[PDB]
């Protein structure tokens, strides 16, 4: 029934970015070795390309599962973890209980403090591939295997890649006319500030639209609160990532001193990360990123949200569509799911990279139909992947 | 004058000697074909060879600094991080303000959640190399660059690698007679349990000996409190790692419900990790590991401990002697320093792998003389290093 894992193969898929992105670099920033650039304003490194890490996992019987995680930065890190260490402890196991395999792999390195970061990125890719196999072997979609899920849910527009405030609103209105009712903007994009941006968006989109602000971490708690106050006359849906990730005291302060819902969680890895915040802060929404987390982690974060009446609105990002499909599968089973980030500019071009009916239209994701993940890399994608 | 960094070279060094496991290999334990072994107790993975990652960093003027981090598992992860991402951001910088460079590197990935693990392992190795250069350029030891430190301080015996209770007591006494006054044992080891072990050690060593219990993580807070209460009559020096690292609520419960000092922190990476625990828990002792952390992080943790009256008792782990030399340099400056882990099997490799006069004799560490770290790899070590 469940055939042992025979092989674990790691790949990268690297392609040119197809969105204007270098407009964010306004301070004379220079490309560093291997194509990296640091934005001076937030000190964060960015790739000059799109890249993710893909895993092909094959049973003795020939069932092929796929997983994926972040590969934008030093994909050799995940590749080393899998090739040197983790693959050996997956091979010979089977997919009868994927979460048991995850928990064993996690346990190998937890006491040495590798409880997140690249280690969990690696585990995420293996976990998605193993659940894909489990579903295929059962003849069930992952969501079915997880107890049942819905086949569609709301999607919000993320990413307004235009140079001017005016053109950003025109882009949002274009998406509104396509049947989207929920939107998010990033505060560093906003030249006259987040208040002027939300003011424009609110005017353009009308009072019924949901308009969230991604505050993108780089504030003191006091400044975060000031900016949230400036935005609040325009009815923000939520304020996301008001302070640095490490600053739980600062998040606590922000969350207890505004009524604007606070959303966090894209950069977490496990429910343990969630526990550290919700035990201290007022968190309205969690925003898990499947590519960092894997299905086992995502399901446990979802269950913890249900315990505390916290809404779940998952993140989305640069990737081939494999971890996104995983996100949809897992998200669909969650009682606290309100909807899901939609990166139109990433999703649209990568239809070519996938076999499988995953769609997003008229403000809703439509889940794929097949057993397991329901998607796989297309023949075109297989021509592009490189071994790592 | 501080000359800009020209080159960053990454190596592994695999040792011809092997530190004992604490806990004899047991029926059913498997040597994986990948060269790793998972232990039946905590399900932590262990290597079959001791190995660390070394970094040689060279200025344009030709000053050579050395750093070191963990390499026991998947050293390709750190190597990829350094070769692909980090080295390019260090090249061109100088050692005038090593902590500024550390901060810039850390900031590149913090919003994506890479705030620890292998990322900070890699930063630790670079940070140690940069301080080594800074010292040599100033003609000052690292401790003198940091405002001055002691030239020696007490070491304690951090574990007792023998296969019986009786033999571990005899080994403790052997070290007591050779100048040691403080000892630690691992609670899962004795067949009769940790109360039986501490009772034996107390009887063998006498009232004056400090005897700590390393609880090795795998307890509920309730079970940890039960075991601590059983050991309590025998005057434990501290109870280390009573619950899982991620279980901050569990650590709070333990620390608030025993008067036995609680010690944690070898598997942390930054002062952020400390802040998350000390805000909620009663921590008596922090135990930073230089190989995971680097000088910048280690000193910040020391300063935070000083602010809160928390004792600092650093960890030690097998390596070539580079991160250990860094540990002694940084520890020597700390007002809260109350000792430092030692084991014969951990220290001994550095006698052949390092040139320099770092020592441990009669139960005390003695710091090397000379600028920077005051040590560098020996001809033997330069022979054995392999590029990665
Ligand atoms: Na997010
Ligand atoms: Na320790």
């Amino acid at each position: 029934m469940n055939s042992p894992i025979a092989t674990v193969e790691v790949f990268t898929l690297t392609q040119p970015r197809k969105v204007p992105y270098l407009g964010a670099l306004r301070e004379g920033e220079v490309v560093n070795p291997n194509g990296y650039i640091v934005r001076k304003g937030n000190r964060t490194v960015y790739p000059t390309f799109d890249r993710s890490v893909l895993v092909r996992m094959t049973t003795e019987a020939g069932t092929v599962g796929w997983g994926e995680t972040y590969g934008i930065v030093a994909p050799g890190a995940v590749a080393a973890l899998i090739n040197d260490l983790l693959a050996g402890f997956v091979i010979g196991r089977d997919a009868s209980d994927p979460s048991a395999v995850y928990d064993d792999l996690y346990d190998m390195m937890r006491v040495r403090g590798y409880t997140g970061g690249f280690y969990v990125d690696a585990l995420a890719a293996l976990d998605i591939a193993l659940w894909d196999i489990a579903g295929q072997e059962a003849g069930k979609s992952i969501r079915d295997l997880l107890g049942g899920g819905v086949d569609s849910f709301p999607a919000y527009v993320s990413g307004l890649p235009e140079r001017t405030l005016k053109a950003r609103g025109e882009l949002a209105k274009y998406w509104q006319d396509r049947g989207f009712n929920a939107f998010k903007f990033a505060t560093p994009v906003a030249d006259d500030g987040p208040a002027a941006e939300i003011a424009n968006l609110r005017q353009v989109l009308g009072p019924q639209a949901k308009i969230a602000a991604d505050m993108h971490w780089n504030q003191t708690p006091e400044r975060a609160l000031e900016l949230i106050a400036e935005m609040q006359p325009f009815d923000p849906w939520f304020a996301e990532a008001p302070v640095w990730t490490e600053d739980i005291a600062g998040l606590e302060k922000v969350s207890k001193n505004t009524d604007v819902p606070i959303a966090v969680g894209e950069e977490w890895r496990t429910h343990w990360d969630m526990r550290a915040r919700i035990e201290r802060c007022r968190i309205a929404i969690v925003q898990p990123e499947m590519g960092h987390k894997g299905i086992t982690n995502f399901i446990r974060i979802g269950a913890l949200a249900a315990e505390h009446g916290i809404d779940v609105i998952p993140h989305a990002t640069v990737g081939a569509g494999i971890f996104l499909a995983a996100s949809l599968q897992a998200s669909s089973t969650l009682s606290m799911l309100k909807g899901h980030e939609f990166q139109h500019s990433i999703f649209e071009p990568n239809r070519r990279l996938l076999d499988g009916d995953m769609d997003c239209r008229e403000g809703r994701y439509h889940l794929p139909s097949g057993p397991g993940l329901g998607v796989r890399p297309s023949e075109a994608a297989l021509g592009l992947i490189e071994r790592i």
